């Protein structure tokens, strides 16, 4: 069918639900309680929660106990990300019972570890590809980490189940999705692709939904929901 999955985002820094611009540290706008934000999305009919520990992604401590409390409060599917770079952080992340985790920096820095984790955990693992042009970025998007196509080829052959694709130039900007990049990634894999960053309107969600036949499975939405560009109910109606 034509349905696009919607994943409202809760990104956590210093115990707060925040949004960044280009994922730059220091551009936080705070939106209150991460737990109340997640409960509100769930109450409005969310099927998914995209939950991110940004302190862990930046290496400035973590919010592990709070993240765990938020995930325990969800009856819906949970996608968990942020600082998952070794066995201990992966163990705690999966212990939330989350539907899947996203690995970002680890795919660039420890490709052998990511290959091992894919083989042992299957589609509980997705890899986040955060892109500037055709260059991948890591460590909270503070450093380069490789070429998009070479990395996709490697992860394809390692059996990676799913990719989360962010154009860093769109992220947090309300400037719309990068539909060319999404289609370019769909051309390079037969794995489901989740779009992330830039959504600003219901027309943006409809345009991403137009790529479902090409292999786009879902869209993560952050700033536009916190900014009340539309309600989650309106977004769910638009993507059904
Ligand atoms: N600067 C940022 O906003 C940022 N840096 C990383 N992340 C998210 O955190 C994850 C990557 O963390 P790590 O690089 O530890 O795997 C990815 O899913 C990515 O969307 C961000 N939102």
């Amino acid at each position: 069918m034509s349905k696009l999955e919607l994943l409202p985002a809760v990104d956590v820094r210093d115990g707060q639900a925040v949004r960044l611009v280009h994922g730059e540290s220091g551009t936080e706008t705070s939106y209150g309680s991460p737990l109340e934000a997640a409960l509100a999305w769930q109450r409005s009919g969310a099927e998914w929660l995209h939950l991110v520990d940004l302190d862990a992604a930046f290496g400035t401590g973590d919010n592990r106990a709070l993240i765990a409390e938020v995930a325990q409060a969800m009856d819906i599917k949970v996608e968990l990300s942020g600082g998952i770079r070794d066995d201990d952080t992966l163990a705690a992340a999966l212990a939330t019972g989350c539907t899947r985790v996203n690995l970002g920096t680890a795919a660039l820095e420890t490709p052998e570890w990511v290959a091992k984790v894919i083989a042992e955990h299957g589609d509980k693992i997705a890899v986040g590809l955060d892109v500037r042009g055709t260059t991948l970025r890591g460590r909270g998007w503070t450093r380069d980490g490789g070429d998009l196509y070479e990395t996709l080829d490697r992860l394809n052959k390692e059996g990676c189940a799913r990719y989360v694709v962010t154009d860093i130039a769109k992220d947090g900007t309300l400037q719309g999705p990068n539909l060319e990049l999404l289609k370019n990634v769909c051309a390079a894999t037969d794995r489901p692709v989740v779009a992330s960053g830039g959504v600003s309107s219901l027309d943006d969600l409809r345009a991403i939904a137009g790529l479902v036949p090409a292999g786009v499975e879902g869209a993560i939405v952050g700033k536009a929901l916190y900014a009340k560009a539309f309600t989650l109910e309106e977004a769910l109606e638009a993507t059904s």
